[PDB]
């Protein structure tokens, strides 16, 4: 009756967002106290995002659309400290707001594949007025959108379909992957997450190795690990919503030079699915249960997880 699910995957593939979904779906979601706890993370993610674009503008040599933004940018650092403490003055919000609307800033934002930027940058920045209002309390989506690198082993429990689930989540960054082996015992099923949107990105840890190629190496390792022969391997080709948006303006050939299909979601998605499933060295004896997901979308995850559970039995 107990089921141990181990979430694996490279950095920022969406493993922890899936864990938060289990809370939203199988419990009653984040309470007011828990949401308030996330208020400091939302604000630091937001400042972190705008500072990242402003930093990038310096390296890439992009000017502000209006010279006036220069002192707004300086006023940003003077007031940024407040943010991580969980406070957002109308003045700071005003400063971020004006910065986010600048064409030079927007020009740099659109070049975000050239540097590291929070996936939820536009989500928070576009909702500045809401998140900055007095007595703001994060909504479940706000919590789902927060980014905090995972270190250590986070364990979560929930009951679904009469089964007692014990879900384990670990971090995907270099230092943390070395510690995955500590969770290899008694795993009922592994949900390996992959950010489909990584195809045109370099690692936060390196820039000559394509993030998806790294994801492929990790999957090749796990999937084929004989220790995992009787463990169901579920593959979540995640961030399908960002992939759909990217495929229209960024060639999949960057990652896979041999790709002949068109820049359409359906064709490119199927191609990546095949790339990963092809790594399975025992296709007739081992089945990989693939699902396309958008971790932040509760409904998608709810139906996908219901499906995965039926597979687990
Ligand atoms: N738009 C969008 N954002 C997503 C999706 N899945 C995850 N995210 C966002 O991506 C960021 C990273 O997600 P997270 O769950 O922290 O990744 P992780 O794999 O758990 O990363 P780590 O813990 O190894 S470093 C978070 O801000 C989360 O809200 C998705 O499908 N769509
Ligand atoms: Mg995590």
């Amino acid at each position: 009756r107990e089921v141990k699910l181990l979430l694996l995957g490279a950095v920022e593939s969406g493993k922890s967002t899936i864990v938060k979904q289990m809370k939203i779906i199988h419990e009653a979601g984040y309470s007011e106290e828990e949401c308030k706890q996330y208020k400091a993370v939302v604000y630091s993610n937001t400042i972190q995002s705008i500072i990242a674009i402003i930093r990038a503008m310096g390296r890439l040599k992009i000017d502000f659309g209006d010279a006036a933004r220069a002192d707004d940018a300086r006023q940003l650092f003077v007031l940024a400290g407040a943010a991580e403490e969980g406070f957002m003055t109308a003045e700071l919000a005003g400063v971020i707001k004006r910065l986010w609307k600048d064409s030079g800033v927007q020009a740099c934002f659109n070049r975000s594949r050239e540097y590291q930027l929070n996936d939820s940058a536009a989500y928070y920045l576009n909702d500045l007025d809401r998140i900055a209002q007095p007595n703001y309390i994060p909504t479940q989506q706000d919590v789902l959108r927060t980014r905090v690198k995972t270190t250590g082993i986070v364990e979560t429990h929930f009951t679904f379909k009469d089964l007692h689930f014990k879900m384990f989540d670990v971090g995907g960054q270099r230092s943390e992957r070395k510690k995955w082996i500590h969770c290899f015992e008694g795993v009922t099923a592994i949900i390996f997450c992959v950010a489909l949107s990584d195809y045109d990105l370099v690692l936060a840890e390196d820039e000559e190795m394509n993030r998806m190629h790294e994801s492929m190496k990790l999957f090749d390792s796990i999937c084929n690990n004989k220790w995992f022969t009787d463990t169901s391997i579920i593959l979540f080709l995640n961030k399908k919503d960002l992939f759909e948006e990217k495929i229209k303006k960024s060639p999949l050939t960057i990652c896979y030079p041999e790709y002949a299909g068109s820049n359409t979601y359906e064709e490119a998605a199927a191609y990546i699915q095949c790339q990963f499933e092809d790594l399975n060295k025992r296709k007739d004896t081992k089945e990989i249960y693939t699902h396309f997901t958008c971790a932040t979308d509760t409904k998608n995850v709810q139906f996908v997880f219901d499906a995965v559970t039926d597979v687990i039995i």
